[PDB]
């Protein structure tokens, strides 16, 4: 059992919405230190890792640790009722359901039944930190133009393209551009990743959010952004499988 309160219902709704694009159900481990969730999509191409320390919640009371399983589509449907400034209260008692209350100027309560849900380390040579706007633009620009997007990183340049034979769209960044905050490269690095996976990964990403991307030559990419400074959502995406 526990009682957890998060200020900013919409933001929490965005995290769940994002995860639901990769998986239908997930297991959330709720301990005194915080909430964690790890999962791999059905295609075994992307791994999602979510960690929300108790420090980011305005109220965090856990009577007894527990791992609860939930259908993310059902959860998202309820959470989308929350406004940017609404407060979200999650309460779990002895029974198999989570009581969700959303309060702003008025209050609303819902139930989400629980379900039984069963089921990074690479030698990266490039690291970049960009504003979410750049990645959101990149995927929106690539969607129906190509199957994948080629990521290229050099000393003072980050490029997202797809060297091929179709109409070509490329986003280029240098440190002089506001979209690129940091770039560290050990050697020229290139890899390509699936466009539909990236579109899902950047779903609900804020345009002003700072996103760290780490990758290598023909290797997976690790994408990560923070939630309330201490929380974090991390993705590990295969370059090909």
């Amino acid at each position: 059992p526990f009682e957890i309160v998060f200020e900013g219902a919409k933001e929490f709704a965005q995290l769940i919405d994002t995860a639901s694009k990769l998986i239908d159900e997930a297991a959330f481990k709720v301990t005194e230190d915080g909430i964690s969730m790890r999962a791999m999509d059905p295609s075994r191409v992307v791994l999602i890792d979510l960690n929300l320390p108790s420090s980011i919640f305005s109220k965090y009371e856990v009577v007894e640790p527990e791992t609860i399983g939930v259908n993310l589509d059902h959860l998202k449907k309820i959470l989308k009722r929350g406004k940017a400034k609404d407060t979200l209260i999650l309460k779990k008692g002895e029974e198999n359901f989570l009581e969700i209350t959303i309060q702003g100027t008025a209050t609303r309560t819902f139930r989400v039944p629980l379900i039984d849900v069963e089921e990074p380390e690479l030698p990266f040579t490039a690291k970049v930190v960009v504003l979410g706007e750049v990645l959101k633009a990149a995927v929106k620009d690539a969607s129906l133009v190509s199957d994948s997007i080629k990521f290229i990183a050099r000393e003072n340049e980050f490029i997202m393209k797809a060297e091929g034979e179709t109409q070509e769209v490329e986003i280029k960044l240098t440190l002089e551009d506001e979209g690129l905050l940091d770039i560290e490269v050990q050697e020229e690095t290139k890899s390509a990743y699936g466009v539909s996976y990236l579109s899902d990964m950047v779903k609900g990403l804020g345009k002003a959010d700072e996103v760290t991307i780490k990758f290598g030559n023909e290797m997976p990419m690790q994408m990560e952004y923070y939630i309330r400074d201490e929380g974090r959502l991390t993705f590990l995406l295969a370059p090909r499988v």
